[PDB]
């Protein structure tokens, strides 16, 4: 089911974006990238640090946006709990 996942992850991303884009007083494409957007959902990790490798991430960035992204990338997280021992 990870098309589900990675799905709504970028639903999620889209309107987060939208809202904090629109008030922030720019637009969707000025704060983030259709790539950009793909390896975030692609990656689902709340760590920044895998993220910080993906063009088009910075520090205000992740802290305004990525906020929010690790947020509900470590809510849904604490849900699962795969085998990885």
């Amino acid at each position: 089911q990870r098309e589900e996942m990675v799905k709504k992850c970028l639903g999620e991303l889209t309107e987060v974006c939208k809202s904090l884009g629109k008030v922030f007083g720019v637009h969707y494409f000025n704060i983030f990238n259709t790539v950009t957007l793909k390896k975030l959902a692609e990656s689902l990790s709340s760590d920044p640090e895998v993220l910080l490798q993906i063009d088009g991430v910075t520090e205000d960035k992740l802290e305004k946006y990525g906020a929010e992204v690790i947020s509900v990338l470590q809510k849904y997280s604490e849900w699962t709990s795969p085998a990885e021992d």
